[PDB]
């Protein structure tokens, strides 16, 4: 008992990119499911789902950043089954992230206070799955920064693939290899 | 009091919501999957499927540049829309003649289209929505945008009819439009 | 009792301002939901909400008009707590609203009913919330117009600062100053 046959699509918009959720059509799924997206017997991509009225029905939509992550081309045919989260080792208990601006061409030299992004990561992406090596779009403070998942490891009654954010995970930031960024705080590696 | 409910024709929010072939509403007035039935004057109604969408003005409904050809609408018109109920085995499609052809004369490769392919992902994504004769679509197929005219439609026989609603079982059989470059294949043909 | 810390956000599409509502996401609230948001000590500003798919969580979006008449800047923090109307006194009786064209590349001379306008105003803002010197964007036959709340009144059993816009309350319009705008109808001042 598989999961059913669905074709890979372009995001609606660029402003939906931030969710770094899959965007599907209420018709096949609600938001705040999960799902896990098989693309070859190689590779099982878990993503975290909200429903926009333009994705067409039978397909899923996925920006760029998602596309180059699971090596997905538009039109391609995918094998999607809901995935639960059950067990208390897919709590995020602690996760590191590189981060660097987006735009290689928007840069400041204006500090960034990391305990704040974190707060804000938590916010924003509660509940919501992310796997080691995953890339995603972040928007802080009016300016977009490119993400890495760096480590994820669950709570000690240690290292996990993929994990759910909750309200008390750790994100700890660090700036790209010569990157531009100034963090500052204590939610810094 | 029975008559339907008075309300203004409104632009499309968006290029991709033409995909749908929906007439848009706001969740204030209605909720996506019911039908309506759209009333332009005597002698003229059309019936179309909803899908709700945040931009959409309540006391309005959305439509694309094509629909408002199709329904001889234009921009701010007003038009009278009341609910439209399909529960009769006669309406559901059981075939349906499409005629296809590139929406832009830009993009016209030669390359080959399965209208097996085409069918199934049309009943696909347009399952459960009403369409009838002489209308004409948006279709994406294969990251290309076609454009569709609904030639024919056909109720199943335990024949002809002017709308219906697509349901999964339902027949496509596409046909290229004269002068068409349209390289179709398949066993999914008129 | 307080609400909760969120950070305002720019508005997902230039559609959406025509609904003057605070768009939200649909795991933080749902449409139709009323809220004061807090911007300072003694500043309190009342929105009616809107979901969409684009709305990170944790943040409500604005129009410019919106931010500017509530003093907000992207990525500010705001204290937001749901509203509840709950008094005859607040809902509008009649309501004074100046109008002109909202970009000056736009204006022209064709006539505009205001018997038209405002029931059209009624209809797509009923049960919305508005208040004196808020500035609205209005879409009045496929064009666009600056809208600013001159004056609000109660139904006696007068003058209030917020009101819900009901099925029989009356908007009455009224040029700005200079403004070649051309209103006829008798929804007047």
């Amino acid at each position: 008992m598989a999961g059913r046959s669905m074709q890979a699509a372009r995001c609606p918009t660029d402003e939906l990119s931030l969710s770094n959720c899959a965007v599907v059509s209420e018709k096949d799924y609600q938001s705040g499911q999960h799902v896990i997206v098989r693309t070859s017997p190689n590779h099982k991509y878990i993503f975290t789902l909200r429903t926009h009225p333009s994705v067409v029905p039978g397909s899923v939509a996925f920006s760029l950043p998602q596309r180059k992550w699971a090596g997905l081309s538009i039109g391609q045919e995918i094998e999607v089954a809901l995935y639960s989260f059950d067990k208390a080792k897919q709590c995020i208990g602690t996760m590191t992230i590189e981060i660097d601006f987006l735009q290689k061409k928007n840069i400041d030299s204006n500090p960034y206070d990391t305990d704040k992004m974190a707060a804000e990561f938590i916010q924003q992406f509660n509940n919501q799955a992310f796997s080691v090596g995953q890339q995603l779009v972040f928007s802080f403070n009016d300016k977009l920064f490119g993400l890495l998942v760096k480590d994820i490891e669950a709570m000690d009654p240690q290292k996990i693939e993929v994990g759910l954010v909750v309200g008390n995970s750790q994100v700890a930031f660090e700036k790209a290899e010569n990157s531009s960024l100034n963090l500052i705080g204590k939610a810094k590696t």
